[PDB]
């Protein structure tokens, strides 16, 4: 018999971040069974990382979910009998599914704990489905320094805590190809591929047409960029962007990429200029300096590492800071050289070290992550 | 048009300590509506009360059945009353589910008897994990202590969100004491110290139990102006030792286990406790009555820290000692006796009612603390 790890997650995102963790667990079958259950069409992400999940419950109000979690959850544990069950970030499933675990006495593993905003109403209901998960969770797989210290602040036990870094980060073994190709990437071939997206709504209008303006300002000012723009779909995006950015040589505007385009463009782009939490975190990864299109953010690790600038949404600061970055090759050099402090591409391997150290397989702590 | 608020108990205890507070809220009718819902898995709390519960779900187990009927069972009930704020007590299953139920429908929380921990999920399970749970989604909390809101903060929850109010349980001694009270053993102890035992916890039964018999014997010996009441487990491990050792001597009167009216009536005529009840070292102490507490340890150091409650342990040696010397000099008797009951002083019940006032902007003024 083996620790029998139970991976339980229902959304696209969490799929993309759980798969390089259930990848990671299958390669101990010595110590780990490793069972998949998904609460939920998830299938698309789990057939491009090769995943059968081992139960499918469907829940196709918040009462009315938590209901049917509860309800399916109960006879898969009592069949399964999983040692542990891992949980990912802030959605209703992840608490739900520590919950369910507890009332069988099934030991919980939180992948991607410890982020707080303190403010129930903000984000509503995944600041609450967070602070529950950190009360059920055994295990608090920490991304960062930060994460953890919330978790202190809260008055977890140290020895419950593991700094592993993000799964995030794990997922670009299984998505970038030395074999991809792009119309867009040979259309940006001879030049410094710029890569900006505004996907934020409260963005629409005013502040929108500043970040625009700058933005054609450095596309005039610089012959060897080509600015990479996948527009919101709303018309509200579309026009204004279309009438301000949509003739110029070196902008070419685009629909949505998908992650694994998104993953793909990284290692040819020079610079981003974005709103998105996901390029943020990923962006450092592969050396490029990310301004970000916001006053504040919810994450401090970017910011205190120099992976991320702010660079809010006027004209004047996002043109400077963009023109900065494209020239002072001091800054871009520092930015650029600074490690991803949200991980490694190694955190799939030190949760699956510290479920196996808690369970008394491995006798030592692995090394945190810093 | 006022704030709804709703009242949630589940089990007797819990019906007990929440009947003082709905009591209270009725008094408010001006800026106030008293809502009481029952979710049981309790006729005779409910009528020495006058309490009507509005709604009433009648539940049917495991932790998981439970969960999911309450869940059901709150939604309608929420929906319709619309209750401003959902009042939730203690670290019962229900309190934490009533509180998500609430939660989901962004209707306020307020926490009676938040802050309560040993910081261990195992030992209480699953009280302790309950009480965390509420703590996360309570909006207020009614913490009996500085202790407890001491804990609370450990947990990084907002100092404003915080009022140390007391318990409720020093609140239900108006409703249940009477000066007309009559009683046999009360009667019998007449013109006696009366000296109230109770030893209930399982983990002492045997020789515990006998070192604790032999020490009471040798006080029954010794004092002539002592009367001993003690309402005996009814469990034969424990009423047989407890009738072979004490049943003989004329200064013990062994009983049936005392309804908590009883008990309550029986405070103002006693001199003396010794138990292992936590019930007994709460409520006790309203009434100046020093407990030695017939334990090693006891999760709570509020007691201990004031000099309500002194830890006296099951050997017969420190048990005959601690006893003599409470008897013997007062000092030590006068101590015990006059210090404050550090769990409330009978308002707690009135400091939550401002407190929720006060959060929804009709007292302007955060009311004053307990002690």
């Amino acid at each position: 018999s083996k620790v029998k790890v139970m991976t339980v997650f229902g959304v696209r995102p969490e799929a993309i971040k759980m798969a390089p963790l259930i990848l990671e667990l299958q390669k101990h079958p010595e110590h780990i069974e490793s069972i998949v259950c998904v609460t939920a069409m998830l299938d698309q992400v789990l057939d491009v990382f090769n995943i059968k999940p081992d139960y499918d419950l469907d829940i196709m109000t918040l009462n009315d979910i938590s209901v049917r979690v509860l309800q399916g959850l109960e006879p898969v544990l009592q069949e399964a009998k999983p040692d542990i069950v891992l949980v990912h970030g802030d959605t209703l499933t992840t608490f739900l599914a520590s919950y369910a675990a507890f009332m069988q006495q099934i030991k919980v593993g939180h992948v991607e704990a410890g982020l707080r905003t303190w403010n129930k109403l903000s984000p509503f209901p995944e600041e609450m489905n967070r602070q529950l998960t950190g009360v059920l969770a055994d295990l608090h797989f920490a991304p960062t320094d930060w994460s953890a210290s919330n978790l202190r602040k809260e008055n977890k036990q140290d020895a419950s805590i593991f700094v592993t870094g993000n799964t995030v980060t794990d997922v670009f073994q299984y998505t970038v190809r030395s074999d991809y190709k792009h119309e867009v990437l040979d259309w940006a071939q001879g030049k410094r591929l710029v890569l900006m997206t505004a996907h934020r709504r409260e963005s629409q209008g005013e502040p929108h047409r500043n970040i625009f303006r700058a933005v054609r300002r450095i596309a005039d000012e610089f012959e060897d960029i080509a600015i990479v723009y996948p527009v919101h779909p709303s018309p509200a995006v579309r026009e204004p962007a279309h009438e301000m950015l949509g003739d110029h040589p070196r902008i070419k505007l685009i629909d949505p990429l998908d992650v694994v385009d998104l993953h793909n463009f990284y290692p040819h782009t020079h610079l981003i200029l974005t709103d998105s939490g996901g390029l943020q975190e990923e962006a450092p990864s592969f050396g490029i300096p990310v301004l970000v299109l916001r006053e504040t953010t919810e994450r401090p690790e970017g910011i205190d590492a120099g992976t991320l600038e702010l660079v809010g949404t006027d004209e004047e600061k996002v043109y400077a800071r963009a023109k900065a970055l494209l020239s002072d090759e001091t800054t871009y050099a520092r930015m650029s050289k600074a490690a991803n402090p949200y991980g490694d591409g190694k955190a799939s391997q030190r949760i699956v070290s510290a479920i196996l150290h808690s369970f008394g397989v491995l006798e030592e702590r692995p090394e945190p992550f810093h």
